[PDB]
């Protein structure tokens, strides 16, 4: 389908549904200062049965996807991002165009794993998809969101050296 892309889509959907159902009425998502805390958050949610072990798995690398909380219009812990790390460039581009329509926010880390600082702010970081890296889709009104009619965006998407991490966000 490819099988891993289909599985990633399913899992990413299941996780964002679980996060929004669980935490929207609680005012915030759980704090995550760094990727260590993000990893512990995912493991915690598996342990509550909110997401299954298999849904938490990054299908490309076999370990849990990190879940970060990050700011929204300066308010702490008001958005989340599910990070899919360890991708090849091809997997980065394919995944974004396969599941991206389900997420208002998308950011890319080239050459490493997603970190909190890479995420910026859910509402105030403008997308610059013509650069193919960083925030490439967001609700910021000044955003230049990924535009598959633009060959520049298509070619530059997931620019750089591997591994690639892609963060899929919502609030």
């Amino acid at each position: 389908d490819s099988q891993n892309m289909t599985k990633a889509a399913q899992s990413l959907n299941s996780i964002q549904v679980a996060l929004t159902q669980t935490y929207r009425g609680l005012g915030n998502y759980p704090a995550t200062a760094d990727a260590t805390a993000a990893s512990k958050l995912t493991s915690g949610l598996v342990s509550l049965g909110k997401i299954s072990s298999d849904e938490a798995k990054n299908p490309f690398i076999g370990t849990n996807m990190n879940i970060f909380s990050f700011p929204r219009n300066a308010a702490a812990n008001k958005a989340f991002a599910i990070s899919v790390d360890g991708l090849t460039q091809a997997q980065c581009k394919t995944l974004i165009t396969s599941v991206g329509d389900m997420f208002p926010y998308i950011a890319i880390k080239a050459g490493g794993a997603v970190a909190l600082a890479d995420l910026g702010d859910f509402e105030n970081s403008a997308a610059a998809a013509e650069t193919g890296v960083g925030v490439i889709k967001s609700i910021a009104p000044a955003s230049k969101n990924l535009d598959l009619t633009n060959i520049t965006h298509v070619e530059k998407l997931c620019k750089g050296t591997a591994p690639f991490g892609v963060a899929f966000g919502n609030s």
